[PDB]
């Protein structure tokens, strides 16, 4: 189900989700999921964000899977599914650089 979500990307590396991310057309809160480079069984979520002090760029957020069934970026706001998890942080920046808006073009 994961694999079949288009903000899904699946193994792409962390300099390629930047080079996507990284295009003067993407507004703030333009995202996508990958794997994680390093950490077996964890995802990362790769945003876009812009401020006149940085100009255009781009953040990670590790996600993490639990055996017990929980996802999360932060322990203390848990999903039952990565899907559930996008949804809530399209509505809450809470800690993020920006709310998730759209998925990154290819
Ligand atoms: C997403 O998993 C993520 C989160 C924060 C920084 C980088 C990042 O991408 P990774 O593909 O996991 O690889 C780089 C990394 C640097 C430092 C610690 C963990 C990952």
């Amino acid at each position: 189900s994961i694999q079949a979500e288009e903000w899904y990307f699946g193994k792409i590396t962390r300099r390629e989700s930047e080079r996507l991310l990284l295009n003067a057309e993407n507004p703030r809160g333009t995202f996508l999921v990958r794997e994680s480079e390093t950490t077996k069984g964890a995802y990362c979520l790769s945003v876009s964000d812009f401020d006149n002090a940085k100009g255009l760029n781009v953040k990670h957020y590790k996600i993490r899977k639990l055996d017990s069934g929980g996802f999360y970026i932060t322990s203390r706001t848990q999903f039952n599914s990565l899907q559930q998890l996008v949804a809530y942080y399209s509505k809450h920046a809470d800690g993020l650089c920006h709310r998730l808006t759209t998925v990154c073009p290819t």
